[PDB]
């Protein structure tokens, strides 16, 4: 490994004596994946009528000497193609440096398409370079995809293929969003006092001002801020921070959509949402209709809409009705199952939140077909408008499938006095310990104040989403360079 | 004053939750006020009657003109101004009456006919008309706009306009590097090793980990690892975090697209980057033809491209050759003119360093028509290739128009011997307190030992270009919600 690198190193030392290491003139003219897509049926005989000159640099990923000639495989941006070497064709001097290069070096040539004996198409290099030596050599483990993914994607196509369709599907949505009239916004990252989630922040100081700034948790509040200001619909696809656990499922900074729609309410959400994502999946799959990790998840069929009891009852069938409506039993079913009622979180806990609190440990996991979970108790909503209807409920959903919280929303809260109140009430968790429990915000209730319409809102989890569509088994692999431990 | 206003409409508030759903969120809109405006400009009064076009309205309550008989109001949506004609007749008694203690800023909504009055305003004839939502504080000083965005929002329509405008130029900027074959990527936002850049980070820490981290200063490292990867051609467009003093020309976070180009140089990104400005400007403004706080600003015309001794020279012609290449006058004249050299960021400070503090003194700022400043020292150059025939200087450029930065780019730095000991170097001048000097990154140089291919990369200020083709006087003018200043 170290002599390998040692031995590399001395060569590039020789190179640089005798010009310049690091060439920047070359320019190629083709793509590998091109030419075998646009040649892939012509022969011998048609490329040799044709006789098509291109010019090729890419990575060298296979090399085989022969004597008098030689084969290299060579790798774009595109693909993969090969390079025929003879010193007949590219002079003896270049000929004899070819041999001493290395795999992985990035090369170059131009020179005739043609198709070998063996079938494979392939260029007989009139000229021949090498642009940058490789002085540590390509691997030929589980985590140094993630610690080095540029050495995942040279040696990874699939890769390559998830990240390209990552950036399509950002596109896609974008798209989505822009044909139903969203404009699309930037709010801030740095919050003075953050807030519009339940998590702990970051926390960083501006120096000049002596003052304590937090990474957003969400832009929810700037976002409805533009409400009161008069743009009936914005959205904004950018990164949230959460100062939380690692883990394969966990990275602390990951890619949120959230939209607000002015006179819009939850059940005009959840059709949006449910509309977005299937179309989503037709953008990026040709259907709706697909598999994620071997088995079928159709988002073709309407989506489920359930309430929390009604999904307890679904996936858990033992507990009774009775159960489910009695405090005391609730209580001793989330002891038995590692739920400490006692946390501060649950300070202002009514039956609701122990319902969603079980629900959490019994059900939300087995929804694996898309779940709209509905109607969700007031004292854990407290940016949710209250139903006009049932006291204590509000109108929120959050979107399941595969087991995972792809979307989460709500009839927005445009009441500041209520606002104001349930603030209160998440200070009172903060200050008997919640880290989740969210700050007082004044000049956000200044902006209500202001009067705000009524509105609808939706946060879709982006890296989520697009673990289904490419069919990767964590946010991990579908973050370019996730964050890792030491 | 302002407060018994707010005391008032509190309590009529109170009075009218006492009666109903005080924020009611069952009302759909179906038309909006610009709509009908372009849609029935060419109508009459008969026409309007015939037709008999039954609309629905919700929007801000901005002005009220009452009479004996009848009232009208001018209700803003997201779109624009229409007129409700208001009788107790059509409304009904009980509605005229609560309407009449309504307040501008209140959020109301109408059903009715569409007609013209005989002023020749379009308007409703309300049969329906709705409180949806309470304005508790009045609509309305320099500073108040970026405090309270949401009020400007409301108040200044060319608030409104430039914020559109932001957003089409932001989507023309993604098509136009779309159409170039570029593949948008997303990379961190904190880094365990702040880079890319000359800036002081913002610092913070992830509990878990027990890892201090840093907010980017810049992306670049990260896209560079793409290259490495094979991607060949990759931008971003997202924020950079710099923790610095807040004026009105700076702001902590601001938005930057990088783009890296694989088998490029300077040059190329030169006329790429002029292509893409120009461009910009026609598709915001219809023309590159512009003007810019009131004096013309032709982005028609090819840019101008000089060195630093050049441009010193076209601004200050008092200055020979002999002066701009002597070390001892290049000091005496900085010193003269307020510069401290003394300062660690000086510390490698060779001739080269010395014109380029003497261009940032005496020409930069006056760099009003579009201009290339080219061939930059490798002191300050720490991550730009070298050229191939004369050392010491770089294959850099900065772009500067109205005398602003809009753009930086330069052929890459490849060779990890060559970066690894142009990190050292600026590591000397950070041990010796220049708060702008990089850090070390060994896993970039690792990255780079892998072999990257000749690459060309360039960073475009967003929040300057979009300045521009807005004809906006400071970055806070193109930033829905700036950071505090005091
Ligand atoms: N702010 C929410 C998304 C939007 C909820 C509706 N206002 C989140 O972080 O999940
Ligand atoms: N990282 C640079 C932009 C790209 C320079 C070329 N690699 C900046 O922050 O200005």
């Amino acid at each position: 490994e170290n002599q390998i690198v040692a031995e590399r190193r001395d060569k590039l030392r020789a190179l640089r004596d005798q010009g310049i290491a690091y060439p920047n003139d070359f320019q190629p003219t083709h793509h590998a994946a091109d030419l075998q897509t646009a040649y892939a049926d012509a022969d011998k005989e048609a490329l040799e009528a044709k006789s098509l000159e291109v010019a090729i640099a890419g990575r060298m990923m296979l090399k085989r000497v022969m004597g008098k000639a030689s084969f290299a495989t060579v790798q774009d941006g595109s693909g993969q193609i090969q390079f025929f070497v003879t010193p007949a064709d590219v002079g003896a001097e270049t000929y004899d440096a070819f041999k001493k290069w290395d795999l992985g070096d990035i090369v170059a040539a131009r020179g005739v398409l043609f198709r070998t004996n063996k079938g494979e198409l392939s260029v007989k290099c009139t000229q021949l370079r090498l642009l940058a030596k490789a002085l540590r050599p390509l691997p030929d483990d589980q985590e140094t995809r993630y610690r080095q993914r540029y050495v995942d994607l040279i040696v990874t196509p699939e890769t390559r293929t998830t990240f390209r369709a990552r950036t399509k599907a950002i596109a896609s949505i974008r798209k989505f969003m822009g044909d139903a009239d969203f404009m699309e916004v930037e709010t801030p990252m740095l919050h003075p006092i953050p807030g519009g989630a339940a998590a702990k922040p970051f926390v960083t100081h501006h120096n000049a001002l002596d003052m304590e700034m937090f990474l957003r948790i969400a832009p929810e509040l700037y976002l409805k801020r533009l409400i009161v200001g008069g743009f009936e619909r914005v959205f904004e696809i950018n990164r949230n921070f959460r100062n939380e656990g690692v883990s394969p499922r966990h990275n602390p900074e990951f890619t949120m959509m959230e939209f607000y729609a002015a006179y819009t309410d939850y059940r005009w959400l959840m059709d949006f949402t449910e509309r977005l994502i299937r179309q989503a999946a037709v953008d990026a799959l040709g259907t709706a209709t697909i598999q994620y990790q071997g088995r079928e998840l159709d988002l073709a069929q309407p989506f489920h809409r359930l309430t929390i009891t009604q999904a307890i009852q679904k996936y858990a069938p033992s507990y009774t009705d009775g159960q489910l409506s009695d405090d005391a039993f609730l209580r001793s079913e989330l002891k038995r199952l590692g739920v400490d009622v006692t946390q501060p979180a649950f300070l202002n806990a009514g039956i609701g939140a122990l319902q969603l609190a079980l629900f959490e440990e019994t059900a939300e996991a087995q929804l694996w077909e898309p779940t709209f979970i509905i109607d969700y108790p007031i004292e854990v909503s407290p940016l949710a408008r209250e139903s006009d209807t049932v006291a204590g409920i509000t109108e929120r959903f959050e979107l399941f499938i595969t087991g995972r919280e792809i979307a989460n929303g709500f009839s927005e809260l445009n009441d500041p006095e209520d606002q104001a109140a349930r603030f209160k009430k998440q200070v009172e968790q903060k200050d008997a310990g919640d880290e989740e429990a969210m700050f007082f915000d004044a000049d956000y209730i200044r902006a209500l104040e202001y009067g705000m319409p009524p509105t609808g809102g939706c946060g879709i989890g982006i890296d989520r989403l697009v673990m289904l569509l490419t069919d990767s088994p964590t946010i991990r692999d579908v973050l370019l360079f996730p964050h890792l431990r030491r």
